[PDB]
Order: structure tokens, then C-alpha cells, then sequence
């Protein structure tokens, strides 16, 4: 028996990557099921026949997924947006990180086009950047002078994924790996070829999770009074209170409201 | 108005007044005179039967034999001993947890598994800790593998009722299971009572001897009733079932190996 993730599905065989060696498996006999599709990103425990070939004993549970493109067990989305063209937008970026979060996806942020970006309008981006380093994320701000393979590699081990609007410049580091969905190695893992649905979508998601996914309305809000304070008009709130003596930014807190009041209509 | 004597759980000890819980309801007892005079020797955690003074003070009686208990802290009678280790930062090690799960027996402890940083943990990484788990699961330990996204308070409170005593390494993630509840003193939860402790360490060469090792492998032990030797230690005995167990996927070569090593260290 080996296990090793899925990189590459065609016509039913399941090429599992296994400490860098390829095996094309399939399933068992008995196997055909609504919980019987494998997908790029699984990881299956499978039984080794001729040398590169197998037969898959389980998928193990997904921690997570995405539909479009068909991928699982994503350990990183990249969210990728640009300094300019168009112009960098906290509003985007938090409605990005919410939908990740909706999918049960870790996020960092990228930003690129550095090079064509004003400096003062870099150091306003800058300055935005720390608040998300703040509440607990990963950031990066590019251009064309940096390497882009070194950057991948250095990404934390296992399954990148990026995500971004087009124009944005993700194919400039899908095109370092490749040339539906495949997985292509990295040093310390694996980077999907096919962004995650470009600009990513929320699947189903309820007015009341949404403060789950901005991390710091989360952790401020467990000392709020009501049991699951909305921090909207809710007396003894400590988001209004973290708000109010700035350990929390005023956009994150709007885009928050603006994506509630959407949410329920 | 109550009744006279009373039996409960000394959660605090503070120079010579100790803190006994009779059904949420704390009373500050001593024995009944000059300090000096060393009648009793309570630790946090005893079962006492003192006789109420002064309506919220008392008079020590009895110290009920302790079940069982750690000098370091000093805390008695634990029901549930969890070994708490990180899933990175540092990496997992089934070496250093059957070593504390040895220790943990060796107290006469029940012991749980508790595997923190899930959320910091590849998945592919986090599916090799299931898989090792679900080893110790079969060995009948209670796992769970949590990260940032999980409910602490909760957890701990569905923990089996008693005394919980959390046990691992600096830095594992223990702090954040008892800051819903704040020597040593126990903080009450539903069901029972909760408290600190910072790891085993110069427990294993403080009171084991070799022939003991093998009852706190729990499969070992179990295993060990048919081997035909007479104490036998499975190491290079005939009519060995311990072998015989592992040679056919009953026993973990990996904790035959813990075993192994640990028996040859204790063998100085
Ligand atoms: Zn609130
Ligand atoms: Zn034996």
C-alpha cells in the first residue's frame, strides 16, 4: 500500500504523485457512487500492481474543495490582485478572503504590477497590507523584477491554489509549472494549473457566518454581550468597541455591513 | 444549616488553609490545631471529610488513600491525564508520545490524546497524524486532532467527569484550554474540574524498572498474556506472542520499536 495525492485525472486513471514518483491507479471493482469520483488534490492510500500502476483502496475525507476547477484538499489560496489596472480595492479583497474562508480555505495575499504602480500609491498599499498582516495574513507585494518561481517555492509546503479576477497577472506564474485541472510540483509540494475560479464565489453562505470569515470581528467578538452578536446595532458590542479605539480598521468594518446587508437582501 | 461532616475536593492549597469543593460550595479548612504540629499532609486534588466551623471554614478529618497522584505539581486523583502534543512546531513524535503515554501508566493515570496546530498542518501531513491516531485508537486511547477553528472550552468540557490534568512540552497550546476557566489549584468546569501541569521529563529514570516498561504498552501488555516465557520481555525470547502479534499487523512496528529502545535505556 502507498499514499499520495492526486495530480492528474483522464478517462477514469488517477495519476498519484507518491515522494515524487507517478502511479497510474483506478478504482476497485466494486467502486461506482455519488462518493465515488476522485479529484484532483485527493489523497488516496492505494495497492501498488505493475510496478506504476494501482488499484485505490480509499479517498481520504476532503478538508476542503473547490467545484470550478474540480480540486481538494487546497492547503493555500493565493489571492492575487493588482497595485493598478485596476486599481487595488480593499473592498475585493475582503470580499475574497470572506468567500475563501466560506470554502474552509487558509488565504494569503498577493499583490502584483509593483513596477507601474506610483510609490506614494505603494506606500498607501503598503500601509493597507500591515492591517492585513495584523488580523493574521501572508503578504507579498510584487512587479516584473521579482522572480516569480522563487517566489512559488517559498510559498508554505503543499497545495497552492491561486485566485483573482482577470488581468491580474496569475498565468505569469501558472506558465513557470505548466504550459480539466493538473497539479505540477513544487519543491515543498504541489501549484494547480487553473485558477480557482477566477473571481471566486461564495457557494451558499448565510448572513450569519460572514463574521466568522473577517478573523478579527471572529476573535473580537467573543466577549461581545448578545450569544452571537451581529455587531451591528447590538448594545455592549466589543467589535464597535475594538472599532472604537482602532484594533479594528473602519473599511473592514464597512465592507463587513455592506456584505451582511447583501447577504440578507 | 447543612449537615456537620462533609467529604470533597481540595482545589486550592494556599500555606496550611486548604480549599475543599462540596458541590460548588467552597469551605477554607486546617487541622484542628497549632500548624506546627504536622498531623496531615494534603495535596491539591485529595478527597477530605472535614467536620463546618464557622459556617464557610472547617476542620480536616481524613484524608481519603489517594488513588493516585503526581509529585510535580503535587496533585492527586486525576481521572483523565491529556496528553497534549503539536502536530508542528513542534513536529508530532509517536517516540515522544509513547514515552509520556509510559510515564502517564506508570502514575496509574488513564490517559487521552490530544493533537493541537491542525490548522498550522498540511493536509497531507495532517492525514499521516489520522492514520497514526486512529494506531493509538485501536490501542483503545481516546484521540482528537484540533486547531484555531475549534470550540476549547467545549472540548474540555466534554471530556470524560473528574479531574483533567492537561500534560505536554512548552509550547503545544495548553494556556488557551485553561483561560476559559482562571503551587497548583483546580478551576471547576460541568462535570468536573480542570488543571496545569508542564510535562513529564526525569519521570521515566525516577521510578521505572525495565520489567515494568511492558505494561504501559498497552497492546504489550494485552498481548504479553500468551507468551510462553515467564516475564517475558519480547526481545529475543522463543514462543514470543508480542512478535508473533507484529509479524502478522497486530502490534504497531513502530511502538515495538519505542518499546524497544526504551527497555534498552532503562537498562543502565
Ligand atoms: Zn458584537
Ligand atoms: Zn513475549
Amino acid at each position: 500500500m502507498k499514499t499520495g495525492r492526486i495530480v492528474k485525472s483522464i478517462s477514469g486513471v488517477y495519476q498519484v504523485d507518491v515522494n515524487g514518483e507517478r502511479f497510474n491507479t483506478k478504482p476497485r471493482g466494486l467502486f461506482r457512487k455519488k462518493k465515488f469520483s476522485p479529484v484532483v488534490g485527493d489523497i488516496v492510500e492505494f495497492e501498488v500492481q505493475n510496478i506504476n500502476e494501482g488499484y485505490i483502496h480509499q479517498v481520504f475525507e476532503r478538508e476542503n474543495e473547490l467545484k470550478r476547477p474540480p480540486v481538494s484538499n487546497i492547503d493555500t489560496l493565493v489571492i492575487v490582485m493588482s497595485a493598478v489596472e485596476p486599481n487595488f480595492s480593499t473592498q475585493l479583497l475582503d470580499r475574497f478572503l470572506v468567500i475563501a474562508h466560506s470554502y474552509q480555505l487558509n488565504a494569503r495575499i498577493l499583490v502584483t504590477k509593483k513596477d507601474k504602480t506610483p510609490i506614494e500609491k505603494q506606500f498607501e498599499i503598503n500601509e493597507l497590507l500591515k492591517i492585513y498582516e495584523n488580523i493574521g495574513y501572508e503578504t507579498e507585494f510584487i512587479g516584473n523584477d521579482d522572480d516569480r518561481k522563487k517566489i512559488v517555492e517559498a510559498w508554505p509546503a503543499g497545495l497552492i491554489v491561486l485566485s483573482g479576477q482577470s488581468g491580474v497577472g496569475k498565468s505569469t506564474f501558472l506558465n513557470h509549472y505548466r504550459p480539466h485541472v493538473e497539479l505540477f510540483e513544487r519543491q515543498n509540494g504541489y501549484i494547480a494549473d487553473t485558477p480557482g475560479f477566477s473571481a471566486l464565489d461564495f457557494d451558499h453562505i448565510d448572513k450569519d457566518e460572514i463574521k466568522d470569515y473577517f478573523l478579527e470581528l471572529n476573535r473580537y467578538g467573543e466577549t461581545c454581550k448578545f450569544r452571537n452578536c451581529n455587531h451591528i446595532k447590538e448594545p455592549n458590542c466589543n467589535v464597535k468597541h475594538q472599532l472604537e479605539i482602532g484594533n479594528i480598521a473602519q473599511f473592514r468594518y464597512d465592507h463587513y455591513l455592506q456584505l451582511f446587508n447583501e447577504i440578507s437582501n
